[PDB]
């Protein structure tokens, strides 16, 4: 049902610095997903020009950003291309490692953790905000998945047979205690603004009730 990995170990030494670190400036994360979401769509919005069969699963090519202050949680949705399980336990490890060495270089150089997007990287840095995160995702060419991770080392890998997504992927932030200033509606809109003004898809804030 559920499978358990470990992370590449530069990905585990990579997370273990982001829990760590003292670092204040925690708000990067937003931009870092969102950037990550826009890439993703960017790269359906590109596949479908070749094959307009890969917008069956969806046409509108979107980041939503959903805070829940009972669960805690900062959602980012997006319809781009999302993960084949396959993504999600080899690939985004693979491709993650160059980048990992590089800032875990950087970082002991004297480089900032805004530095993280530049390095590829900029997913872990949900762990800045998160103890736990939750990815739901969803490929044309394969079934949808839940990877789950609180960091310490190790994922998990299942597939999610819960509302399905059409494609695309949405990570769940089980936000800190101590950071739910990014549940609030003004502190959502002031990153987004501040960081990612210049992202090509619409970016609709879900206002809690
Ligand atoms: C810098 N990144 C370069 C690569 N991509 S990509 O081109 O989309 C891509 C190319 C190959 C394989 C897959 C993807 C892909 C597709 C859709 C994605 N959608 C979201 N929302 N996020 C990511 C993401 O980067 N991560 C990182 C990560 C780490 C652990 C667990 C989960 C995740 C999720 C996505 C990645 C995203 C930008």
């Amino acid at each position: 049902e559920v499978e358990t990995f470990a992370f590449q170990a530069e990905i585990a030494q990579l997370m273990s610095l982001i829990i760590n670190t003292f670092y204040s400036n925690k708000e990067i994360f937003l931009r870092e997903l969102i950037s990550n979401s826009s890439d993703a769509l960017d790269k359906i919005r590109y596949e479908s020009l070749t094959d307009p069969s890969k917008l069956d699963s969806g046409k509108e090519l979107h980041i939503n950003l959903i805070p829940n202050k009972q669960d805690r949680t900062l959602t980012i949705v997006d319809t781009g291309i999302g993960m084949t399980k396959a993504d999600l336990i080899n690939n985004l490890g693979t491709i993650a490692k160059s980048g990992t060495k590089a800032f875990m270089e950087a970082l002991q150089a004297g480089a900032d953790i805004s530095m993280i997007g530049q390095f590829g990287v900029g997913f872990y840095s949900a762990y800045l905000v998160a103890e736990k995160v939750t990815v739901i995702t969803k490929h044309n060419d394969d079934e949808q998945y839940a990877w789950e991770s609180s960091a310490g080392g190790s994922f998990t890998v299942r597939t999610d047979t819960g509302e399905p997504m059409g494609r695309g992927t949405k990570v769940i932030l089980h936000l800190k205690e101590d950071q739910t200033e990014y549940l609030e509606e003004r502190r959502i809109k002031e990153i987004v603004k501040k960081h990612s003004q210049f992202i090509g898809y619409p970016i609709t804030l879900f206002v809690e009730k």
